[PDB]
C-alpha cells in the first residue's frame, strides 16, 4: 500500500520534469534567436561607426567631432552562449533522470 | 507540495516570457533606429554608391528574427496554461 | 523527489536571470553606440535640421525598457530564493 503511493508519487515528479526539460529547451531556443539578432544587429551598428569615423576622419572620429565620451560595444555573445549550453545540459540531465 | 510546485513553475515561465517580450521589443526598436541610420549614411554618400562602397567593404545585413522569438514566446505560455489547467 | 526538483528548478531560474542580465547588458551597451551614432548624424546634417529631416522621414526613437526587464530578473531570483526556502521544509 505505500508502495503505489511512493511510485504514484515518483511517477507524477517523473512526467513533471519532462515538461521542465521541454520548457528549459523552449527558452534555450528564444535565447539563441535574441542573441543571434543582437549579433547581427551589433556588426550593422559597428560599420555604421566605422561610416561616421571615416566621414569624420579629419576631426579624428565622429566621438571627436561630437566632443563627446566614446562609447564602444561590449560583445558577450561568448558567455550568453554558455548560459545557452547550461540550460540545454540541465534539460538533458533531468530528461534523462525522468527515463 | 505538487499542485503548488506547478503553479509556481508556471509564474516562473509568465515573468521570463515577459522578460522575452520586452526584450524583442527592444532589439526591434533600436534596429528601427539602425536602419535609419544606414539609410542617413547610404544619402550622404550616394555619389561612392553608399557607405559600404564607400568604406571598400563588404555590407552588413540586419537579420530580423522577432516572429522565430514570438513563437518560442507563444509556446511558453502555452506550456505555462497547461501546468496551470492539470 | 519534491526538495531535488525545486533545487534543479531554482539552479535553472538562475541559469536564465544571468543569461536575461548578459542579453540587458548588451542592448544597453548596442543603444549607446546607436544614439551617439544617430546625434553623429544629427550633426552631420545640422543645417537640414537633423537626420530624420534630411531623409525626410518619420524619426525613429529608441524605447528603453531595461528597467522593466530588471523588474523581471529580480522578480525570477525571488522565485529562485523562495523554492528553495521551501524545499527545506
Ligand atoms: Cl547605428
Amino acid at each position: 500500500n505505500l508502495y503505489f503511493q511512493s511510485t504514484k508519487a515518483s511517477l507524477t515528479y517523473s512526467q513533471l520534469s519532462k515538461e521542465i526539460a521541454n520548457n528549459i529547451d523552449t527558452m534555450a531556443k528564444a535565447l539563441t534567436t535574441m542573441q543571434e539578432q543582437i549579433d547581427s544587429l551589433a556588426a550593422v551598428v559597428l560599420q555604421n561607426r566605422r561610416g561616421l569615423d571615416m566621414l569624420t576622419a579629419a576631426q579624428g572620429g565622429i566621438c571627436l567631432a561630437l566632443d563627446e565620451k566614446c562609447c564602444f560595444w561590449v560583445n558577450q555573445s561568448g558567455k550568453v552562449q554558455d548560459n545557452i549550453r547550461q540550460l540545454l545540459n540541465q534539460a538533458s540531465s533531468l530528461r534523462e533522470r525522468a527515463t
